């Protein structure tokens, strides 16, 4: 089985990028956004499917896979942000939903936050806001993600240490963040290795670390500070795993916006690849229980 | 001026390792534990005037410098321990004063609790227990000590990349840990260099960061649960810097020990050779008013 049948593959010009985004379908618009240590190709087993319903739009985060900063650019998730309305704008979308995973959702609510007229709806996939996360930091928390530590060093610390093999350092960490579970499609597998084998990338994507920790929570707390919550109707579909008192990811959200829905998926933190019938299944209903809002 | 002068150098053959130790003087003994990624040089500016007066016994602690496991070793706090009291006993004593930095105060206080008729008294240069780090945790704490998170992950992550280019990691954790300052002498930092490159050296070192996750903190829990405490009497020297409430040095020593005092030094926290003439009248000071202790 093909991987993106009948996705066609263009190379979008922005004011501070070179995009590449992968597009199907008619309707509705659909905006999926990856994480890291991933590119657009994480959505092969989800985004066919919506494909045939809704006009479905993959982009490679700017500094992943193959898009490109055009310079010491901003790789803040405002930033990334922009690099969304640009991208939907020339495709001919005012208005659509997003759905993120990892990184990806990171861009999305902040995209939801500063541009309301513009986010008909939400997913985040398995995410809650980094002001959530960093106020969650312990002795465990910081062993689980001792890398969210490591790639938020000065620079370049870590583009050293993840550059001198960097191969073995990507599939390390896909096999940890899968639970080591075969979950990966082999041909995914070389292009996630061949973009991690760019120092760009590698870069790009300490950038986005370093952000996290810095300018990506001022912005987040800004927003807290005014109680600025999104605006459009949001699911949140969460690791099945125990949650300690405030850290549930259905509690958090609806801290963060008023029309909140979601659902624990069995499996691991990869959930586009790990779980993606549960996911559609999810994704589908929510889509259209709020058709109302995409119009 | 030269390094050392008069030390002798001798190599111990204990049940588990092979040990570097350097002794000069006579007099009550005295045991100069370094810490990462050090090894007993960082005691130059401080061991030779202690000479004139005390036993003073430097060693590398096992897997550092010139130390080495017979073998799956373990480099538990507690084991490092042992290794100190064969050590001190080839030499001749059965009790002794102990004074410690960064992961060789860790070794120390452990000594001190498992062992209470062997240690005369204690002295910690900028170092509390590690369940009290453990407790500490944070956003802020784990992005400037990453290292705690990154050499404690599971073998051989760390080894892999901090053995890409040793001697570029090795030279930036220093000059990072001296906070830029020129406190290196240039002999002493090629004997950390040298350390540094033996890949047997790197490993024994990520092993003593899992130890402090793992059983250095189990340790250190089951004495907090007995009510078990240092029985000697204790100095601690620490850095210049606020302290958050309950994280303050002299009042966790006195949560450990009942007979505890101490002073904050203007350095950073290589104490040993940031600081070595405040450290040396504090030092002097201490083991003069307890020389009953050490009788
Ligand atoms: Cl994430
Ligand atoms: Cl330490």
């Amino acid at each position: 089985d093909p991987l993106l049948p009948g996705f066609d593959y263009l190379t979008l010009h922005t004011s501070a990028a070179r995009l590449r985004v992968a597009v199907k379908g008619s309707g509705p618009p659909l905006l999926l956004l990856h994480g890291y240590p991933q590119t657009h190709l994480a959505w092969h087993r989800i985004a066919p499917r919506l494909a045939e319903d809704y006009s479905v739009v993959l982009a490679d985060l700017r500094g992943y896979g193959e898009s490109r900063a055009l310079d010491g650019a901003d790789y803040s998730k405002a930033a990334l942000a922009r690099d969304q309305l640009e991208t939907m704008g020339q495709l001919g979308f005012e208005r659509f939903a997003v759905i993120g995973h990892d990184r990806g959702a990171r861009v999305g609510y902040r995209l939801a936050l500063d541009h309301p007229q513009a986010v008909a709806a939400f997913v985040s996939l398995d995410v809650v806001p980094i002001l959530d996360n960093w106020a969650a930091v312990n002795k465990v928390f910081a062993l689980n993600a001792y890398h969210w530590f490591l790639l938020a060093q000065p620079y370049d610390l870590p583009e050293r240490l993840i550059g001198a093999d960097p191969e073995h350092f990507l599939d390390y960490t896909l096999r940890r963040m899968a639970q080591g579970r075969d979950i990966y499609h082999p041909q995914a597998l070389e292009s996630y290795r061949r973009a991690f084998r760019d120092p760009a990338v590698r870069h790009a994507m300490c950038e986005d670390y370093r952000a996290a920790v810095g300018v990506d929570a001022d912005a987040d707390q800004a927003d807290r500070d005014a109680g600025r919550r999104l605006q459009c109707p949001v699911q949140v579909l969460w690791q099945e795993r125990p949650y300690a008192a405030g850290q549930h990811p259905l509690e958090i959200w609806k801290t963060w916006a008023g029309q909140v829905e979601g659902a624990a998926i069995g499996a691991s933190h990869m959930l586009p690849e790990d779980a993606p019938d549960a996911v559609l299944e999810h994704l589908l209903g929510f889509l259209a229980s709020h058709r109302e809002a995409l119009r």
